[PDB]
């Protein structure tokens, strides 16, 4: 079999092309897609419980290849009181609960809730429990989200929200033919 | 310091309807930090035992160190992409020969496997994506279709003669009976116990 760990922060990005690539050449291969936070993901590469990892931007034992970038959007429920304004201030954002996906660069409110994936974060933002940053991909997969969520205008005092997705693997680990084909295919492209 | 409550939702239950319990807690304890994490059922249990989480959402089927109360049931349905080749022409033997996308916490007993060959994933978003790419059929919570109406445009329920298994989760609220539960977790437990 082939086990790929997609780190929890990247679950709701556009990653399935790489699995379709594997299945097209090796339809008999059993693929296992697991998800865990990044720190756990590296340990799975080292202990061999996963052969490949999809991570966002590593010691001497790992190698990687860059795949793609994924845009993220700060959003709030359209029925949240803050959504009635065309614009918002930093003071207002500071006083609004943020729903943060994590296990300086990402926290901008005094009060926050932590979750480990964007499905959980989205559900809570949809219940008006706060604002947060979600992958643009979620709005492509669920266009009705645009009817319920609105982009929050914080771009003048926040970094560009984005992931740079890498394919990562352990140098010393046994790699079957399928894992090597994907690595070689990506390197060639 | 600062009031906090971590609830672990086991991976298979991530795409069920659980946010009402979070909203009930937030309205009664507005100053409370509520952290929602997900993990395999076995990891969720260890989180209760080592204090990393105070409550767990699990589905029925635990040792004597845990206490639980049943919460609700969630329906799941076997689905396939409307553009899958099989979505034209379907017998049970064809389903046996079509890849299943199995969702299980990251050991598969035969009651979970309905086809000869399968892929494994640890959450229904991942499974749904691969079904959507025509990579197989699989069992998804009905809640996913409520949350994403696009799924009705792209997927359809399997209707196969001689294939009528019933798929449901019975959701339990679980805690460690030797752990310091704060007042907020105790409130939820007492609230559910009264509802019963």
């Amino acid at each position: 079999n082939l086990t790929i760990v997609v780190v929890s922060e990247l679950l709701h990005t556009n990653w399935t092309d790489y699995v379709c690539l594997l299945e097209s050449r090796f339809p008999d291969l059993q693929i296992n897609i697991v998800s865990a936070p990044q720190e756990d993901a590296l340990q799975m590469l080292l202990d061999g419980s996963a052969q490949l990892a999809l991570m966002f931007e590593l010691d001497n034992r790992e190698q990687f290849v860059e795949l793609k970038r994924e845009a993220l959007i700060p959003v709030i429920s359209k029925t949240h009181p803050l959504a009635s304004q065309e614009h918002v201030s930093y003071e207002q954002i500071l006083g609004t609960r943020q729903i943060v996906v994590a296990s300086p660069e990402l926290l901008f409110s005094k009060h926050y809730w932590r979750t480990d994936n964007h499905h959980s974060a989205c559900l809570m933002i949809l219940r008006n429990l706060g604002w947060g940053v979600l992958p643009q991909e979620m709005f492509k997969e669920n266009p009705e989200l645009n009817n319920k969520l609105k982009a929050l205008d914080v771009f003048d005092f926040t970094p560009r929200f984005e992931y740079y997705v890498d394919l990562v693997w352990s140098r010393e680990s046994e790699l079957g033919a399928a894992a090597r084909f994907l690595i070689d295919y990506i390197r060639n492209k």
